Formats: structure tokens, sequence, C-alpha cells
């Protein structure tokens, strides 16, 4: 159920679809083809299943981490944008959307890691990492921390792991090498040593998450926290005085976070991927297009250059795109759930004391083995149900040889 | 023990073994050796048994592709043919016969895939896949199909998808690059597409089998299809006025079917290789040798020059090797039977609506990787149970360690 | 806990631990720091559990093929001896503490297989490999046979099956080549084929093992077989006048035996590595420091230039050093485990007559491949154990939650 001659866009609810619909209300005015916005529940898991068929929507908007396994599976279709176009946005984000090659989407938003200050507590933020144990102790005099934030998952030590060095696949060519690790080198090894250096010696907590650290911030019990434009929303209901700006530096190397772009893909099954084209390239890819969606729900930064610097007016923005253009892009391949698997092992192994640095990290690419060859077996088992699930409608109790 | 001075050679029930034996009887009169000819049940099975002990047949006549499962286990020897002889046989047989570079096997026959036709019912045959669709609403109009063939199988459908530039495995300087597939390339996607599109526009039905296919051509249903010189049998006792040509064109890029190549490899163990050698090449591949086979039961294209000529005045015979020169040979590597049951499947989903072309085939290697995985624990387990079989036998009650 | 300000050194039981104290005690004479020489049973074992959470010795003794694992997990430190240094040992035994390119121990002693043989019975033992079949018809007729030796494990028939073309993966400048197997290779093909012609003309015994070789020749049933140090003490014993020299040559190459190391490896998570690199640089690996350990118990051939030319006086620990310089150094590599799985099956089955040597030696890729995915099946496994356990002792209900 595709219908040519319309557009059909699929959206997490959680975005500004009303504003979208704006756009392809004014769409529609120009060229007489009406625009459909939905927003189904788990449309990321709906999606795969029926495109599949050649069902779904027309466009689709999901991270573009998410969008690998789409362009693995053949769901994606190869967009055309010219090298003038390519210029509009910034030139980082479509690494994003790069899957073999081909570029599979339109980057639209783009979100990163960010350093969360107190101003009361804190007017002037450190701009090293180095300087945060000696801030500790000036701040526990007043019965205060100096840093508090989630340490149980990956995502969010990993810009120290990386800031010197860490690395986990090495973007080459266009492409991802799944030969070359970098989480057992030496610019790995001092990341966390350094965080394992500031638990031990009491200016953080191993237990601390996600849970603790926001509610440590809002309270007003620390003063600095390191979180995501999403947390924003929180931190102004608590009346808490906070700014936003770039992540301290590691041994004169800046913190690189994980980047989280938001990207628009054309199925693969669409008779209307000129159309398309037309509407994301010439209509939503605009100061206006992402001016209407953005007054729905906040965009956060964004790809294109021209409307960016536009929103750069908020402080907090302009330091998610700083972060961003200093961190790494999300890597897109398959191969990224046994990189996470390992590295959240590696580091509450690391900071509980239970494995040293070295050891906690060099058994990573051990435990990264180990979860490919369950996954690579766990896919040869459902291959075998699918090959006895057509033995069953070819020879049986119905038709034999 | 595979007994010097004489020769025993394997070849199948269903060939000319009655023929080979007046080879073999020749070679007696001229050179004082005797040459048995036998043809045991599920010799293929029963060869990597016996062979691998040392025992069984000096010469092994069965297709280039289990002759490269032999290869890997080293049953067969390198052959030692000159420029001069290689020169006799075609180019491209000698290729089916290799194996991590050494050549293992003769070539002596070759099998392909082509094109028949109602002769009364089509006395033209098209040249290119494009105009087959409108070829046959106008026969529809007479109550009749223009083209059925076997959709189930991947051999069959392989052609057409082949021919835009699909492809199993790179072939260069005698050597399959098992990293190189091409299943998923743009010129197998536009293959598959445009036979889902005759599917989805009537013209063909997705769960058309061997059987159905054979059936309708033979009872004059259908005016085309598309199979072996296996089947040429049943459809001479039909009565059908039948013509065999070569496969039609995709995008003005031939069809190329999968080759098949009927080899004689001579045992790795055997005592009696200069024989072998004298036998193979001075006897059987000349004209006379090949004749005497063929009088028993027919060869179709072989892989000698000098006899193909004489052969190819048969239009049926010179069309499977034209198809069979066209085509690509089937590759005698291990990493196939991952290939077959990733395409099957592939085809099969594209046709009945599944999965899109783009879909099915990009799930291929996916697919491909399953088999893959299946196969290394099919081996492993296997060699862990012969394993603990050598320390129950060896070292205990009634022993320790010796 | 490796304390600070002194040494702690593990060394097996069965080595000479009181001369190494002795060294230690000369250490501490002449610097004022304390060394400690424990012999924990099974310490190769336990050293991967503790030097993992950051306790263990400072130093560590084995065999360098364990030490590959070690480095794998990162455990040992990596060693800094200048050029000057590494031309007071063998330069072949630098190659046996390699491992990712960086050094990771220092090599101590040399141990590999000899031609032991009566001299009673045999006062001229035979260079090649090609004249024992006829040497074996001669001692028959005076109720005797001219070689014995453990045919039941690999690592004693390999020299003969390498010294032609057989290698178990290529050494090259950087490390070992993984894809590069030289068991079915013609060398490796020759080398089994004469050995299994030595077995069908009744020369050998397909059914001798260890025990046996070893009972035959300190009888006086048999006047050679194959062995290494370890075995000569019960030599001594049987009152047997025996010598030992160079292995026979095959088609005029020599026969090739593993080569194992004894190294001295220091732990990473010691607080204490330039006190180790003093002590083994300056102390032990020196005429003076290897002698106190030679005369506890017997180190057999030794890595050090200047020592070894001492010790060569012995004309058994001449011909240890002999062979092993012909020979090829033992890979430290985990697929080594596989190999021998596969090697040993090989041999055993061309010997019986179960398989013919070409099918033999191609099988075994097969069975190589099958221990591979097999261990990866069991460190997969490991993995989820691990896992699933460490995420419900960290998170639950149940007394906690
Ligand atoms: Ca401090
Ligand atoms: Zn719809
Ligand atoms: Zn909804
Ligand atoms: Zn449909
Ligand atoms: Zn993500
Ligand atoms: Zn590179
Ligand atoms: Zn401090
Ligand atoms: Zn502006
Ligand atoms: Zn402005
Ligand atoms: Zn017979
Ligand atoms: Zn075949
Ligand atoms: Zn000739
Ligand atoms: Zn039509
Ligand atoms: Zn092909
Ligand atoms: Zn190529
Ligand atoms: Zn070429
Ligand atoms: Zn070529
Ligand atoms: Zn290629
Ligand atoms: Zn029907
Ligand atoms: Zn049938
Ligand atoms: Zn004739
Ligand atoms: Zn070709
Ligand atoms: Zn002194
Ligand atoms: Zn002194
Ligand atoms: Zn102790
Ligand atoms: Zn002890
Ligand atoms: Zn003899
Ligand atoms: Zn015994
Ligand atoms: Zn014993
Ligand atoms: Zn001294
Ligand atoms: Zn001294
Ligand atoms: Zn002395
Ligand atoms: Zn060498
Ligand atoms: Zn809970
Ligand atoms: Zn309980």
């Amino acid at each position: 159920k595709i219908e040519e001659g319309k557009l059909v866009i699929w959206i997490n609810g959680d975005k500004g679809y009303n504003g979208l619909a704006e756009v392809g209300k004014k769409f529609e005015k120009d060229t007489g083809i009406k625009v459909t916005v939905e927003h189904p529940d788990k449309l990321e898991e709906k999606f795969p299943q029926v495109a599949a068929t050649g069902d779904g929507p027309d466009i689709i908007f999901w991270a573009h981490d998410r969008f690998g396994g789409y362009a693995q599976s053949g769901l994606l279709a190869e967009i055309t944008p010219d090298k003038a176009f390519q210029d509009k946005l910034y030139p980082f984000t479509w690494d994003a959307v790069r899957y073999n090659g081909k570029l599979i989407a339109y980057p639209i938003a783009v979100e990163a890691l960010s350093l969360i200050y107190n101003k009361d507590l804190l007017p002037n933020p450190p701009k090293t990492w180095e300087e945060i144990p000696a801030l500790d102790k000036e701040l526990k005099a007043k019965g205060k921390s100096a840093l508090m934030f989630n340490l149980q998952e990956p995502y969010f030590t990993w810009p120290l792991i990386a800031a010197d060095g860490g690395y986990a696949f090495k973007y080459e060519n266009g492409k991802y090498d799944i030969k070359d690790v970098g989480v057992d080198n030496a610019g790995a090894k001092a990341g966390l040593t350094f965080l394992v250096d500031l638990i031990k010696n009491k200016h953080m907590n191993a237990d601390t998450d996600y849970s603790i650290a926001e509610a440590a911030f809002n309270k007003g019990e620390t003063a600095m926290t390191i979180n995501g434009p999403w947390a924003w929303s929180n931190i102004d209901t608590s009346k808490v005085n906070y700014g936003v700006t770039v992540l301290p530096t590691f041994k004169g190397q800046p913190s690189k976070p994980f980047v989280g772009v938001l990207s628009a893909g054309i199925n693969a099954a669409s008779p209307n991927k000129e159309l398309a084209k037309e509407f994301l390239e010439n209509y939503l890819l605009t100061d206006e297009g992402l001016e209407a969606v953005n007054k729905d729900k906040p965009l956060g930064a964004v790809a294109l250059k021209s409307y960016e610097e536009e929103l750069a007016k908020d402080p907090r923005i302009a330091a998610t795109m700083e972060n961003a253009q200093k961190g790494e892009i999300m890597p897109n391949i398959p191969q990224m759930s046994a990189f996470w698997y390992a590295v959240r092992t590696a580091v509450i192994n690391a900071a509980s004391g239970r494995q040293t640095v070295d050891a906690a990290l060099a058994a990573a690419q051990t435990n990264a083995a180990a979860m490919a060859t369950l996954e690579k077996l766990m896919k040869a088992f459902e291959s075998l149900k699918s090959f006895q699930q057509q033995q069953q409608q070819q020879h049986q109790h119905q038709h034999q040889q």
C-alpha cells in the first residue's frame, strides 16, 4: 500500500510532525500532490517488515545508525543530490548517511553530548579534564561535587576514552574497517585510566547512573554534568541557571562524543522517488522547511548550514554543533552491537576494580568476537527455520514428488 | 592396493560404459594391458571413502563440481598434458578441471541449458528476452503460452540473472575469489526484475516447477521451454516437432547458464599414472575413442575440438555448445553449497512477492553466511566425534594410554 | 596486590628457585631492595586470574608459548632493552618473546629435541634419515632395532615433517601469518611419507609411544631415540653409555624441531618496572646470575651467548643448541591449539594406514578449522555466562532493587 501520485511520510511521535505536515501542505499548493504524515508506534521495527514486501512509507525519518541495517536489507534507495546541494549541508553529516559507498539518506538534525554546568556554582567552566580533580576538592569544602555523569553506559564515557586516539571502527575510503578496532590502543588506554583515577580518588562514584546524575544536577548538588539536548527540558523545570558548553579537553585533545544524525531515507519500493527528492531537497531542507518543523518541536542542531547559523544564536545549540564537529559519527554497521557489548563490560570492570585498564580493554576484543559468533549463528538458525518453512508449501500432504 | 599392471575405471551406470570397454579392448590389443570398466551404485559417494584409504579405481568419470571436493581431499592426481594436447580441447573446458592452480582431470563432455521451442507453434524463435511478453499475448489469443520453465530451481533461472552482470564468484588467474560475490550487483538486479515483471504481468506462474514445465511442452501447451540434453528423450516420445537453439539475449547481453563438464580424474593412490595418461590422452580423447562411447549412449557436446565439429552437424548439440561457451563454468569450490541455498530463497521470495527484487538479493549474503556457519558447525562436531573415537579405542579399559 | 619498593618473583617448582634467590640476595646487597622468590602450585593457571585484577608477582618465569596468551590479555609489560643488550642474547631467542611487534619478556633458557644414541651399540650416529632403514636391517640380525621414538605426539614427529618444507605458520617481519599454512605442502608431504615408509617396512611400530620408546632405550633394546633434556636423568640411572648429537638430515635439509624458550616476563600491573629491568638485565642475565640458578637445577641451553659457550663444553648442551638454531620457534599464537589437534590426527591416521599421506595432510585444514570454530564457540558462551551473571549481581530486585 504505497500509492503513486502522492507521498506518505513516517516520522517518530516525539518529533515536529504537525510542522512537517505544513511543509507538505506547502508542497501540495505548488505541485498538486497531497502529502500524508504518519507517526505509528515502533515504526523503526515496523518499517523493515513492511518495506521488504514492498509496502511502507515513501520517506522515513529516523537516526542514521538504524538506516545502515535498512540499506543492508536493500530497503532504502540511493539518493542523487548533486555537488551544489551537498555543499548546502555540513560535509561531515554526509558520512553518516553512507553505506557501501552510496548515499542512502538526507541528514536533517545533528545530536551530540555536551557539557552542562551550573552557572551559580561555577561561572567559569573548565576547558580541560585535568583541572577537574583540583576543582572537586575546592567544591567539596562547600559540600558539593565537581562532576557527576552516567558511568554505566559506554555512550557517556566514550568522549574521554576517544579523546586521545580512541576509535571503534577506522573510517577509511567511505567504509568502516572491521579489522581495525581502536579500543586497545594507547589513546583509549589513557582515557579510561584517567576515569578510573577519578573514581579511586573519590572524585566520582562508580555506581553513578543516568537517574542519579540527572537528579544531582537538577537539585544543584553537582556543578557539572554530561548530557544531551533531550535532558534540557528537565533542567528548565528545576529553575537551575545552567549553561551548555564545549566538552573538556584531555591531553590537549578535544573530547570525541558519538554523533547522532536524524535522517530522511527514501524507500526502495517507492514509485515517487523523484517526488521525494523534490520534497526533501527543495521544500524541507530549506530555511522555511526546517523552521516550520522546529517551531512545532525543536530539532536541535540542523545539517543545513544556513539555518544552523540562524539557530546558533542559542549558545546551547552552538555547543551541540561544536561538540559534534569535534566528535565522531556513530558507525551504522551491524558490528556496532558487539562493540557496545564489549566496551560496556570493559568500562564497568575497570571502574569497579575487577580488571585493570590494560586488561579490561584487551578482553574487549575477545568479548567483541564472542558476540559476533553468537550473532553470526543467531541468524544462521533463523535461516534454517525459514528453509523448513518453504519445505512445507512445496512437498507435503498436498503435493509430493 | 589398486593392483598395478592393469587399469580399473569407474563410470556412472547411465553413461556409455560398454563403449568405453571397447576403447579398453582396443588399448589391450596395442599395449597388452587389460582394462576393467565398472559401474557401481552411488560411486560418487563411495569414491571419497575408498580413495582415502588407498583403494578405489585408477580413473573416475564424474561431473567436475564433485572433483573440487576430491581435489580438496587430495584424492586426485595432478595431470600433465603438454601445450599441444591442451589445444585439442576447447580452452574454457580446462577451467572446469582446475583446483588450486593445478589441473586435476581430463574434460570429456559438456552440458548446458538451451532454448527448446515448438517448430509448429513458433518457427522463428526470439533472439531477445524483451520480445517475449509481446509474443505471449499473441499466443494467448490462440489459448497458448509463450514460455514455461522451472522457476523453483536457481539453475534454470540463473541464465537471465547472470546475463547483465550477475555472477557467483570472480574467476581470475585460474582462481576463484570467495570475497567477490555478484548476486547483489546491478546486472543481477535487472535480470531478476525482468523475471518478476513477467510473473506479475501473468506471462508466467510463480509456482511452476520442472514437471509442470516438461508436461506443458510435451503436450504442446507452451511454445518454449528451458532445459538441458537430459530431457530430449521425453520430447522425442511425445512426437512434438521441436528445435533446440541459443538462449535469448537480455539487454543485448547473452544469457549465461552454468556449464557442467563430465571429466576423467586419475586417483592419487593409483600406481598406474602413466597408463592412465596414455589411455586418456591417446586412446579415449580421440575421434575413435569418443565415437565408441557416444554410440553406446550419447555424450552430448564434447571437449575435443575435432569430434565436436562432427557432432555440431546436429543443430541440438551445436546449440548446447554455443550456450556453454557464452555461459559460465560451475565453480568446483565448497562455497557453492552456500550460494545455491541463498539464491534459491532469493528467487522464490522475489517470484512469490514475499520480498522485493532488491531486498531478496540483499538478503542473499546474509542467507549464504548462514550455510557457511552451519557447514562449519557440521564439520566441527563430526571432527570432535572422530577425535573421541581415538581416545576410546586407543586409551581405555585394557590400557591407560597405549 | 603487587607491593612497591621490593620485588616478588614466580617460578615453577621444578626449576632452580633457590639459586634464583641467591641472585636476589646479591641484588639486595647492592641496592637494598629485598627479593622474594615463590613457587606456587599451578602458577601458570593462577597468573591470568590474579594479574587481571592487579595482583600477582612482579616477574614471572614460564615457557614463552604461554606468554602469548598473557600478552593478549595485557598482563605483561613491554620491556625496553637497548641494541647493546639485545646482542648479548642469541638473535633467534628474541623472536620467541615477541607479540604484536612489542617485546614482552626476557629469554632465559632454550629447550629443543635432540638425537640420543647408544654409543656401545652405535659409536657413529647417522647424519641422514635415509641411511636409517639400511642400519635397522644390520641391527635386526643382532636382535635390536635402530630407532624408537614417540609417534603418538606430533611434537616428536614434526622435525622430520618440517625439514623439507613443512611449517605451521609463516613467520615474517612483524609476526605469524595465520592464512599461510605449510602442512599441506610438498615438503611436509615427503617428510610424512618417509615416516610411513619406515613403519610399513617394519623398521618402526605405529603403536610406539613415549613410555615404550624410553623403556626400550634405557634397557638397551634400541640403538637410537629422539627426546629432550628432560629425559636425560632417566638414562643416567640406567647406566647406559649414551651420546647426544644433532638430528639426522632429510633430503640434505636439517630436521626442524620446535624450540621451547623459558622466559622472564614483567607484570603490567607492577609498580617496580625499572627494578625488574635492573634485576633481569644486569643481575640475572649474566655469567654469575645464570650459574647460580644452573647449579641448583640445570637450565640446559641458555639464551645468553657468553654463558652458552661455557656450557657448550658439555656435548649434550651444545647439541640441544645446534638443533634449536636449525629448528623453528614455537608459535605463541592461540591458533596453535587447532594446529596440534589437526596434525595429531593426520599423523596417527597416516601411520595406521587409515588414510594415505596426501589425504591425511589435506584433511588437516578441515580439522584445524573445525577446532578453530569450536574454540570460538566456548569463548562465545563464556561471554554469555559472565554477562548474564554480571547484569544480575549488578541489576535485580530480590535482595536488591
Ligand atoms: Ca585533587
Ligand atoms: Zn497507506
Ligand atoms: Zn502515534
Ligand atoms: Zn505490493
Ligand atoms: Zn544510535
Ligand atoms: Zn589505511
Ligand atoms: Zn585527587
Ligand atoms: Zn541568516
Ligand atoms: Zn540572521
Ligand atoms: Zn575391481
Ligand atoms: Zn553440478
Ligand atoms: Zn604429445
Ligand atoms: Zn505485458
Ligand atoms: Zn555466472
Ligand atoms: Zn577480481
Ligand atoms: Zn580476466
Ligand atoms: Zn585471466
Ligand atoms: Zn571483481
Ligand atoms: Zn495451476
Ligand atoms: Zn519427477
Ligand atoms: Zn566417425
Ligand atoms: Zn565468460
Ligand atoms: Zn660482585
Ligand atoms: Zn656487585
Ligand atoms: Zn603467596
Ligand atoms: Zn610450591
Ligand atoms: Zn628396508
Ligand atoms: Zn607405553
Ligand atoms: Zn607413563
Ligand atoms: Zn654484580
Ligand atoms: Zn657480580
Ligand atoms: Zn663460574
Ligand atoms: Zn630457520
Ligand atoms: Zn531494576
Ligand atoms: Zn532471592
